């Protein structure tokens, strides 16, 4: 009876400041929430890698695209790595899925290595995106919930607690979001999540409990439905 | 001379004339003497399918899950990448299979460095099992590789149809953003996405034809070109 | 508890040049399987000839280094199809391939092998043995040996067993009497692997139904090669 | 020419100015630019830290294992490697980033072949992910890679301090600088110019070490041409 | 020495150097030394978490090395093929004994061996297989004792058992036997119980030597149990 | 294509004594012979592990055949790194491919590699025989030798002209050898010669430039061929 959910994990949710890249409150509680979580729900996590790299400092580099966004997939190992240690302490069974393979650092995903974590019930970290340049971390969160057959992605924002206009929605269509020309994910994601009937949660984050919280639909948030 | 960017996206129903055999020698020939020509003036990128050997209506009568069966097409699509290389060899067109899946015995892997350096080589580059992930169409693959080669445009080879109509009205042009209005299926809504956040031009047109690749870069007969 | 290689080609898992692969066959060979596997430990060895044979080689101009790699790759596919058959008959099976592609199959080895006995998983053998030169019972050979398995049954489409030529049926003929009367039961390499090893063969008609089980049971019309 | 072999330990901290940015483009240009002059006369072997991404604090605050905060810290270096190899490429620099941990889809792997493959090809050599062990440094890492690219010298970036003293020079005004000095002396006084391993690795192999002031305008190019205050360390 | 139980064990790594497996000239592998060997650790498994780190020895020397006229970078990757040879020798002989085991190898070769990393080695302990280490570091210039080291680290053993072939422990004929020395007593009294890299890992990490003859029947065994002579090695 | 060659070199011919695996006199002594005459042939390599390691080891060991088949795998690729530093010393070009991926010691053996090491006309060492155990030294020479389109393999014997009885025949057939109940090689060898039109080239290997001699038909020699 365990439903299968895909929880966005952006880097901004990592990071409190810039003297650290990864602060050890805001991951300790995120791995407090997973650890609840895991018990009713099959958890697929999807990492950014926002607190240790992001678009600007590709400029800055003159950066060609290619290379950029294979920075992001090793900052997302990074991440995805911290967070698995966080789980572990709490005796949370889990396991880091990567596009690319490192075996050294990480396991590989895979149709088989998917459902074998299923099986076994393990938090599932998805890290190093699609392994492909051109895909954000709204695409990928699509992806791995299409993937693991998840019919919904916790989409947690920083600050913001759902779909606004930068009024309030309780419940929105993609339709409806299209037509009123909101940018709740980039389109390639949205495409994707329409034409597998992946749904969305928008929340607020920042907030205390806001995950376990959502699930128990306590809070103010938003689903993006057919 | 001066060489651009192309993606050209060859579906498997390109390489098989009939059910007797999954590829036919005439029409692979064909579409490798085109591509000949066509590398003497482009740096080509090839998107092959696996239609020809694969498709999604056996996956449903071998009740097989998604993430299976998308693995199935990609063996196809190497399977085809392997058979036009040979073809390309035997032109002397300097050639190298780029595999979204790691397979040392069969297929170099895809990569930023194994892209640069093919392209420094003026290599053809015959793109091979798609991303590596379900859920993905081979559209949504040309699209990945264009953005991926900085390919301006990818040729949409069709099997019978000219160009983009409405079932019969003929367009010559049009825009991402007017084609999804009118409900027409240039490709899925993810390749569309795709093609417009990185500026990816369409050239629509009948790849059945005889020398119809090395035409339409010549503008010589019927297409349409989808920008924005 | 007794190891078995079964030799299944390409042709037992197609009907008709609509589909490379038909439902009913493959899940007809899955059942067979899932009863065979509670009393013997299963090999399954896989050709390729539904999707490529020597025939579109020579179509394609295609060298013979290629044309094998062609038939590895067609392997897998055959390979993770009746994985999947398996799989929904809750039956635990393994693909184990020549080839190292790890987002689609995992690796023979020594390690593999016994690690998947011990569990008495299903294992099905894919890629052959990852060279060119190599038949799809040369590969049943070096299966059969490799996993200690001192018999191969070799599913013939059409034909009950070994007979004089197609009339005569052997119940039981010798490797040597399989080259001297001039017949081909194998290929030479595959003849040589067999007797190196001491593996003998159950050759029968795989297209009845239910044929691999009745021939295990003894029950219908087959032929013993061994010596 | 006959191009004499260098190692140079460029730690994380050479790529960063401020928090706001793990990566300052200026600082890896001037770098690179460096680079790019010394790459003329000399076979050259960048050995790269991560503390500018992950450091042994941090690995602290998250309950982290020392097998896992190694990790990290080869999984950063990567990412500068990756930085460095992008800012030499845009000065033409043959370069070639070379991983003691295998990740095919972003580096190459180091290994006997492909580093004398790389110094016939006289790359510049960008090592990285140490040596895919716990319990090493950046230092004890550029020992290894300078014995195994038979470097005789390992050019030693220090941020600030102009090289060794005999104590901090920051608090006394009294602190001796030593131009030269010997492994044996630096001990007898307790100096740790590099941990223990680090130096034992360069005795036993012979290598030395050049060490210098990093965050000066053209150091490294200045102190192969002896130019300003440096210490050796040496047999 | 750290006398363990059969429930929260102790781990230990075991420095096994290539003359232990041999016999004479007309063998590299010699049966009743490997089995006497195998059954020694099979005993031990039962209290302890046992780590094995082969040398090549048997197989592969400096010597021939010399005679070859063989760089050491390539010198150094024959003996890495040696122990990996040892190893799955070893692990065979474990086999039979129904002692679970695994060969972790520094050197990626799926077809023979299972990879060492982090992740492994914790999966072996949680299993309590004995961990036979093999292929050194996967690097150049290092030695069987600096990886003795590296592994007795990375698995937290405290203890690395030192067999020798031939002495009961350390000396300086008819000399005088030490119980106890410091590692500053090893390196002050030239006394040289490993080489400077191991010594300093060792130091730095805080891991024991335990040295003995392991020539002697059950010398393994008896050492645990405080049975024969041997020296320790400590801070 | 034709003007390549199969060059089979086993174990023995590496060791003189039991001092040492490998003697330096007569590997070099092989690497002037292998360097003369890859002028004239592109020459493929495979070599045996007896030097090391062979089958009476096995049993004393009570080691099964799938792992005694992997120590002499591992044992050529000793044979085969020690051979490539011979010829490199001589400045021949020089590769070795291996059957067993190995990537920190040696390249992998695969149809690409090969096509490619051809090409740049490079000595192909070839290694760890076909990665399978069941096989022997003849049969990995009968696979590569059909794999590099090498229409004859040199067969060195350690201490035998040709083709006897024990203690002669200059030309024999293959079903010649089987009738006459000959061990040229083992069955299955035998079998692959014969399939793909594959000469065996039988000869002292000992002999001072034996293998530089046998191609300039100067010797006592055996050609078997069907």
């Amino acid at each position: 009876r365990k439903q299968r959910i895909v929880i966005k994990i952006s880097g901004a949710c990592l990071k409190q400041n810039d003297s650290s890249i990864i602060d050890f409150i805001k991951i300790n509680d995120l791995a407090e929430q997973i650890e609840k979580i895991s018990k009713k729900y099959i958890v697929s996590i999807v990492l950014g890698g926002g607190n240790i790299w992001r678009g600007s400092i590709a400029k800055e580099l003159d950066m060609d695209r290619n290379l950029a966004d294979n920075m992001g997939m090793m900052a997302t190992i990074i991440n995805g790595l911290a967070l698995e240690n966080a789980l572990n302490h709490l005796n949370v069974n889990t396991i880091v899925l990567s596009a690319i393979k490192c075996d050294k650092l990480v396991h590989e995903s895979s149709a088989n290595n998917i459902k074998k974590a299923i099986e076994k019930e393990q938090v599932m970290i998805f890290v190093a995106g699609t392994g492909f340049p051109y895909f954000t971390t709204d695409s990928c969160a699509a992806i791995r919930a299409a993937e693991t057959e998840s019919s919904i992605i916790l989409m947690g924002k920083n600050g913001v607690d759902g779909v606004y206009d930068s009024q309030f929605y309780e419940h929105i269509t993609f339709n409806m979001a299209l037509t009123q020309n909101l940018k709740v994910m980039d389109a390639t994601a949205l495409a994707l999540c329409q034409e597998n009937n992946i749904n969305l949660l928008v929340f607020n984050i920042d907030k205390p409990n806001a995950i376990v919280d959502v699930l128990e639909k306590k809070n103010k948030y938003t689903i993006v439905s057919k």
